């Protein structure tokens, strides 16, 4: 499970926030895109996999699962592309809670930037650094390092 | 040194590739931008610092050191902004070598994408996964996890 990630798409201000969540740690990366296309999703996964050791991605919906551009990115980056069916129903609730948390943080910073993308990156920073006591950023590094060793 | 990063700007195809290098590991993040501005640099640092525990950034040039937008990003993200003067002359050679390596990789993948940004992300992936035997991606995680513990 050190290599498992989950995609998540949420909406704000008539734009799309694409999120990848490292399941085991709750660490996230995110970007603002005008719309959630296969090409946007593919590029996002390519970035993610160059930065972290991404073994498996649970796609956020059936369109991204189906997308041959997304499949091409997963092939390129050596990622196992999987569906995102919540066989464990707790997954649904976790993601919904996360989207609510992120939107709350974006609200708290929204006046510190003109553009939504800046606010989203501020929210990523706050989420990943928040101690709950370790932070998600500490947890992901410890989980992966333990795996390497 | 787990928290020390160096900025680096290189050019290709009439575009700018902005790179951050984790000094102790050689791990990199990079993006393609139309031009180096304070705003682009500030946004890049904001992204980097939300993803890794960035303590100190050696700026790539004096304009980015001076830029009040870059200083504002460093303030926001809790980064110590420093100059990039190669007091150790080996620094110069390392960054030059890295730029040549990255451009080499970009050439090797260039026909696998229409857009330069895609090729740059492929190059980031290849660089960070390359075993030198550990990869830069393994070294950065080990270095940071050892720091946390
Ligand atoms: C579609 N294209 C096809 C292609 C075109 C030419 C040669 C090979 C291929 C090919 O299939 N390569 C294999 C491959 C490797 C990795 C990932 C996917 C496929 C690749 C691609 C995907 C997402 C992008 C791209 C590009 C691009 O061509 O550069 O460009 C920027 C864009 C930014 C986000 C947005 O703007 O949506 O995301
Ligand atoms: C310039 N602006 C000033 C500002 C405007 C309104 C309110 C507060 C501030 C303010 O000073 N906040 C403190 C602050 C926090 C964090 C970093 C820097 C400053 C902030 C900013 C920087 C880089 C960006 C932005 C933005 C934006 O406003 O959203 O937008 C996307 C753009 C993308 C890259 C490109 O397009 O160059 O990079
Ligand atoms: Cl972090
Ligand atoms: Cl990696």
């Amino acid at each position: 499970s050190p290599g498992i990630w989950q995609l998540d798409c949420t909406h704000l201000e008539g734009k799309v926030i694409l999120v990848a969540v490292h399941v085991a740690s709750g660490y996230i990366e995110a970007e603002v895109i005008p719309a959630e296309t296969g090409q946007e999703t593919a590029y996002f996964l390519l970035k993610l996999a160059g930065r972290w050791p991404v073994k498996t991605v649970h796609t956020d919906n059936g369109s991204n699962f189906t997308s041959t551009t997304v499949k091409a990115a997963c092939w390129w980056a050596g990622i196992k592309q999987e569906d995102g069916i919540p066989y464990n129903p707790q997954s649904q609730g976790v993601i919904e809670s996360m989207n609510k948390e992120l939107k709350k943080i974006i609200g708290q910073v929204r006046d510190q930037a003109e553009h939504l993308k800046t606010a989203v990156q501020m929210a990523v920073f706050i989420h990943n650094h928040k101690r709950k006591g370790y932070s998600a950023g500490e947890r992901i590094v410890d989980i992966i390092a333990t795996d390497i060793q």
